[PDB]
């Protein structure tokens, strides 16, 4: 029974944003990263949730218009999703795969309680390919 | 031994899409309703032209002095959609398909007629693998 610790991409290699940053900032980072959502970490590096562009747009959709002016005054904490799956550096690999069937990727918190990195579909699929052999 | 795309396929009618003629603010609106990274761009003939994503839209309007949001109500989807995307066919190997979705959350599939017929996705391959276990 393998565990998460082996496929995990360390936090230092993952972009994130602070819960007090303005949406327009998170928007900028998301545009330049290659992920669907981005972890929201406070100053202590404690994971607070994920935020994606759909989350932002969905919160500024007015009846008459997409109120873009708000991205400059709203902080990420008001839009981010807090109810997210979280894996421990030492959870069953079995458990992790189940979760990435539904989520493009899942956040991994170290044993103390700090964001340690992320478990992705690419890294899992990457291995799978080899156990067969590529195009 | 060598399975094939077909079985995993996700019919096109269960997949949201947009036309090269649509305005970005419209594509923007559609992506916000769907749990997909990007959406296929079909002409009315129903023939794949490329993919559009929120990231592609935001990037085409990132300016020096600001993010020019107003241009989303002006530019058509064809001004930013990636016309250079991988494509499949109902008869391509499953090994070729898996290699492609390692780098792509999902890949477009055109039936032998050259019409969009659905999408090959990571979730569906991972769903299968999760059982195989």
């Amino acid at each position: 029974q393998m565990t998460v610790k082996p496929f995990l991409i360390p936090a230092d290699k993952v972009a994130h944003v602070q819960p007090g940053n303005y949406l327009d900032h998170a928007l900028l980072v998301l545009t330049k990263t290659g992920y669907s959502a981005i972890p929201v970490l406070d100053t202590s590096y404690k994971l607070h949730g994920l935020i994606s562009m759909t989350m932002m747009m969905d919160a500024i959709l007015g009846l008459e218009r997409i109120e873009f002016e708000r991205l400059e005054t709203m902080k990420v904490e008001e839009v981010m999703n807090r109810n997210i799956p979280r894996l421990r550096l030492d959870d069953s690999l079995m458990k992790a795969v189940g979760l990435i069937v539904n989520h493009p990727f899942v956040c991994v918190e170290n044993d103390d309680g700090y964001f340690a990195g992320i478990f992705t579909r690419r890294e899992v699929l990457k291995q799978l390919n080899k156990q067969l052999h590529r195009p």
